[PDB]
């Protein structure tokens, strides 16, 4: 048998390594519309993994004095978001920010060590591969196609009028192209929205530690298989 038949994937902090590319896109941003532009690649680790409205509310909230321990709730019905970030002036930096970023994702970014080989590997064992992410769709097109040619059965980012992750639509669109039992899939990635993308979908999940989350922050966040190399990641997706 098979252990997966599909491994599904997470792009930024899972695949690519994509903090520098971002934070460089969020200091231009940020610093086009006023605000302060000196974010570190470990603030961006924070902001990102929910999609760019709730990275830019996350990011305008620390400018503003807000704790990192506050920020992880953005985005959920928990959410604490101060008075000083209004949705306004989030859309009026991401009017800046998603094209910049579209068109300067491909400088430092490329794939983590091992990645490359990992997908050669898994295809020649006959699992389909796919990519679904909360980085806008555009990006992740371009992405796909100049780093990961032919790789890829389906990948998809977010787009206006489909839900983000953790809801179940994007990944349900891959499961419905690939054709794969949802009991036959695994969804790997370096978050709690990855974890909790995984659930909501009734798939396994497979966590990385070379991403934008700690090991303590994975355990406590629900992560049951954490990996640290390409190699035994692809050991938990064959089952070896
Ligand atoms: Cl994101
Ligand atoms: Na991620």
């Amino acid at each position: 048998g098979m252990k997966y038949k599909a491994a599904i994937f997470d792009m930024d902090g899972t695949i690519l390594d994509t903090s520098a590319d971002l934070t460089s896109a969020l200091n231009y941003a940020f610093e086009q519309t006023g605000h302060r532009h000196d974010f570190t690649v470990e603030d961006i680790k924070n902001f990102f993994g929910s999609g760019v409205v709730v990275a830019v509310t996350r990011a305008l909230a620390y400018e503003a004095g807000s704790s990192r321990e506050s920020l992880v709730a953005f985005g959920t019905k928990d959410e604490q978001i101060p008075e000083a970030v209004t949705q306004t002036e989030v859309n009026r930096v991401l009017e800046v920010f998603k094209p910049y970023y579209a068109d300067h994702c491909q400088i430092k970014t490329g794939p983590f060590p091992g990645i490359l080989d990992l997908m050669k590997n898994l295809r020649q064992k006959g699992v389909k591969l796919a990519v679904v992410s909360n980085k806008p769709n555009e990006a992740v097109q371009v992405l796909v196609e100049e780093l990961f040619p032919g790789s890829f059965d389906f990948a998809l980012g977010e787009k206006s009028g489909i839900r983000r992750k953790p809801a179940p639509d994007m990944t349900s669109e891959c499961v419905k192209v690939l054709g794969v039992p949802r009991d036959k899939c695994v969804y790997i990635g370096d978050s709690e929205i990855d974890i909790q993308t995984a659930r909501n979908s009734e798939m396994d999940e497979i966590a990385v530690n070379w991403g934008f989350r700690s090991v303590p922050f994975l355990q406590k966040h629900g992560a049951t298989v954490i990996v640290d190399t390409a190699e035994k990641l692809e050991e938990a997706i064959l089952g070896e």
